[PDB]
């Protein structure tokens, strides 16, 4: 079998209370809370870019011998900092992975990580002893006092594909279904996203139910077949719209089971936001470590990218996955966090439109042990890397 | 065996004369015709973006069965016209391609419908009758009276991948190398590439010579093994300064039949210059017309993109080949287009930066047969469908 052999995420540093924003917003807090269901908010620091971002969710998860037998690194993102140069050439060259190897971007919106894992697995089917580095990483700005405001976040998630993997073994059972439409969409040359918000969600909720409809019809199999679903994040509001949708045919066994599991799927993304191409990702993170489920048990997964591109398809735990996984890591990263004012909030998202250094602001000191953008000189980044590097 | 089923190309309906642009910027025409070795420029009229590019590539290739059997639509471009929604999408829409299929772009300068390809590949392993199409879709702008002008151009070319393939086969021998390098890159919110143009010299044979050495390796072979190589085509004097860096260590033999066969590859490039992501696939249309070759040869390609990520791989012809080809729309291709001035030249150019439609100026009435940028309302790019619709 091929499948996730380890997965890990990064966020920033920062973070803002979504009950903070919403006084400031002059808006009900519970409307953030519970509305949108949204309690804390990722803030980016300048130092943080999609690269480095993307390397330190990477560099705790890959070996020296891992280095030796990546074959492919592949960054999914709709964040790029480059019209051409593929930000995965950069974190192959900070994590020191063997020269032989391809490295490109994929795009498309929200979804552009689930093409790379599911092509990762199809490349490593004649090549045993290769892995594949998935990276997602993304930075969600909408604006200040803009609609979308309340549902932004940033980080970085990445996973190693290989055979026998520790963690999830990915069936031969995806299925996607495209739609031109435009619900959310960010020409050339805007800083922040065009959305139809309303649309937004019929657009969601209906290229799920056609990528569900016609997977179950190829497969056979009915909700009740899987142990949970997990969903692109944008908002766990949106993720409970799109779940109770379907559901509405399950019987209740089916009902409680997969409300049960959805809750547990989101649990970080709560305390994060969107993450764009990562939230799917994250949440699957999220419900491996906060649901207890067990080997040979199957989930169900659905990515969606605005556009638009939906795609459903299962995978199966595999047995002792609790023990490769980084639950402490993982509630660690979150709890570190230091909160910042909405103020505070405001003078970071202006700064980090202009890539405005301050290593006071950014407390640089602090970041001894990551990766970070330190500088740019002659249009080309420079990055900081891990003392003990 | 699974590869290139069907292939394809489409160039804008203008062109400026090499000699005449020489003359405008002051330099003997031999320094482009000769020492740079382009003889035509591809010209961009404002109606014709990468979308319209690429489907006016695809149209003519894909049938009402291959809509239906159609599983992925990857694009490949360092040109996008949105930060987020793939082009891939809208092209699927355009050609009326089936719902259940994945879309999405592919980045890495020049060098991603590489791995569109070779992943495209291994998606159909296991998929017997589905195909892929892969479109690379860019226009090379650097500006008026910049150091690149001379080697811009603009275009698309399509592939339609399957199994038994009725062109060549693609072996699975292919090795890619990345090495982090500045030679070429395109920083968000730059309309234009920052280039190092002697250390892109550099870095391209860098890059060829090492995936080259590797493959030799791995493969047990050499270059007397290859009717052809076919490589990236920034512009002629490019390859060839890359072809004679090797093959000075071939026999008389190998090197006049090498040499010979750059030759019939890049024909069609010095008619439009380079296209980024669809330079080497040109070059592979070209060589592929414009020589003889016998089934069972096997053709080296190397593609590369700055940043940088090269891969060479090999390619076998299919038994009667020939019969699948389109030459006679391929010429007539290119000698139905227009020589526009180099002034008029200039003002194309000015109002492609800023997308100024103008329907006499572009002359649109004559495009009734093909895909064309007709519109943008509300950011929303519009597009006219060949009337046979
Ligand atoms: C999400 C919206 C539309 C929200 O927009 P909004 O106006 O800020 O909030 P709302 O008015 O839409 O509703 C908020 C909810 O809170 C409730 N509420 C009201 N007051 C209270 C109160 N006092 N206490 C408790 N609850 C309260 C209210 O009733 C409502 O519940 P609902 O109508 O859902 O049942 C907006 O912020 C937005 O446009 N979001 C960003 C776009 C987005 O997330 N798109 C949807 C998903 S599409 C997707 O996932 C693709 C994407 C976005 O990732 C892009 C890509 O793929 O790249
Ligand atoms: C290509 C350059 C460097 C040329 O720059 P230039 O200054 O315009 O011309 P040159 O000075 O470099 O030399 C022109 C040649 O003409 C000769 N010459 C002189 N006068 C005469 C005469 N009267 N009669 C005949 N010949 C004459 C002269 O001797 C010389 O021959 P060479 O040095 O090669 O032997 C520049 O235009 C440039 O920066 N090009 C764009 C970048 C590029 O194409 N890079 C190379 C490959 S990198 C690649 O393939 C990646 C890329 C570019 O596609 C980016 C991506 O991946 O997305």
């Amino acid at each position: 079998a091929i499948g996730i052999d380890k997965i890990n995420f990064y966020v920033p540093k920062y973070y803002v209370d979504m009950a903070k924003l919403a006084e400031a917003r002059q808006v009900d807090p519970n409307k953030f809370l519970i509305g949108i269901g949204q309690t804390e908010m990722a803030v980016s620091p300048v130092n943080q870019d999609i690269v480095s971002m993307g390397a330190n969710a990477a560099k705790d998860i890959i070996t020296d011998e891992d280095k030796k037998k990546i074959g492919m690194v592949i960054v999914a993102t709709e964040s790029a900092v480059d019209a051409a140069k593929a930000a995965a050439v950069q974190i192959h060259n900070l994590l020191g992975i063997q020269p032989f190897a391809r490295c490109f971007e994929m795009k498309e919106a929200c979804y552009a990580a689930t093409p790379a894992i599911q092509l990762a697995k199809d490349y490593l089917a004649t090549r045993p002893n290769e892995k594949v580095l998935v990276i997602a990483t993304d930075t969600a700005r909408y604006g200040l006092n803009s609609g979308g405001e309340p549902t932004q976040g940033a980080g970085a998630v990445a996973m190693v594909i290989a055979h026998n993997p520790s963690i999830l073994a990915l069936n031969e059972d995806a299925v996607a279904y495209t739609e031109d439409v435009y619900d959310f969409w960010r020409p050339t040359g805007h800083k922040y996203p065009l959305v139809d918000g309303a649309l937004s969600k019929d657009a969601y909720i209906r290229s799920f139910q056609q990528s569900w409809n016609e997977y179950a019809k190829r497969q056979g199999k009915s909700l009740a077949d899987f142990a949970s679903l997990c969903f692109h994040v944008p908002f766990t509001k949106m993720g409970k719209k799109a779940l109770e949708s379907i559901i509405d045919n399950a019987d209740e066994t089916t009902q409680e089971r997969l409300r049960s599991g959805y809750e547990d799927a989101v649990d970080y993304n709560r305390y994060v936001g969107n993450i764009y191409t990562g939230s799917l990702y994250l949440s699957l993170i999220s419900l491996l470590e906060n649901r207890d489920l067990q080997a040979g048990e199957t989930i169900g997964l659905f990515s969606y990218g605005s556009g638009s591109v939906g795609e459903f398809y299962s995978a199966t735990l595999v047995e002792g996955y609790k023990d490769h996984l980084d639950q402490a890591a993982h509630k660690a990263l979150l709890n570190n966090r230091t909160e910042v004012s909405v103020d505070a909030y405001e003078t970071f998202f202006k700064r980090f439109d202009d890539v405005e250094f301050d290593e006071e602001q950014d407390a640089v000191h602090e970041d001894r042990h990551i990766f970070y953008l330190s500088n740019i000189e002659n249009n080309v980044r420079e990055y900081h890397r891990p003392e003990l590097e």
